[PDB]
């Protein structure tokens, strides 16, 4: 489909057998999410976003389901305000800006 | 035009006179650029995302170019890692994310 910007894109995601509100952000590298129980040895990482960095656990080929699709790639989990689903799921998704 | 994800989406802006690069942002509720002089008077605001909260220069009725097409609305000014273009702008250029 096609999804405008007049409000902020919202959907629903499936993640670590739970079910969340996450943001379609194509301004995020990353997929992060809130402390959450996923399976696997993680990797400690840094993002910076625009208040500066902070650091998450990177937990690699997690499967997670994203408008009737699923994706399965790298999950960042941290403290963070809001659930996203960055650039790396985005293109798995095939999704592309348009204007 | 139509942009992949595989990278960041940056592109070409004319903004304040001058021509800089920032980000389509569709996880960004605004619209954000680094130091830059700006017409008008402004008021203080206060922006957080990842990472904490920083301080910027609200302006008003500011026009923006990219590519060939224009957009007049809010802008923020302040020190942020990269520029980034919201959805408040992203709308009036008739950008949406297709998949
Ligand atoms: C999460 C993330 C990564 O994993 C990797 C790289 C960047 C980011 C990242 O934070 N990107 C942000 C843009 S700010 C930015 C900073 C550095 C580079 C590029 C963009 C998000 O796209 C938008 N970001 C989404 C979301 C992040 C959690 C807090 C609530 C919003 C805040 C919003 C935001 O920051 N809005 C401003 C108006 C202040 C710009």
């Amino acid at each position: 489909p096609q999804i405008t910007l007049w409000k902020r894109p919202l959907v629903s995601i499936k993640v670590g057998g739970q079910i969340k509100e996450a943001l379609l952000d194509t301004g995020a590298d990353d997929t992060v999410i809130e402390e959450i129980a996923l399976p696997g040895r993680w990797k400690p990482k840094m993002i910076g976003g625009i208040g500066g960095f902070i650091k998450v656990r990177q937990y690699d080929q997690i499967i997670i389901e994203i408008c009737g699709k699923k994706a399965i790639g790298t999950v960042l989990v941290g403290p963070t305000p809001v659930n996203i689903i960055g650039r790396n799921m985005l293109t798995q998704l095939g999704c592309t800006l348009n204007f």
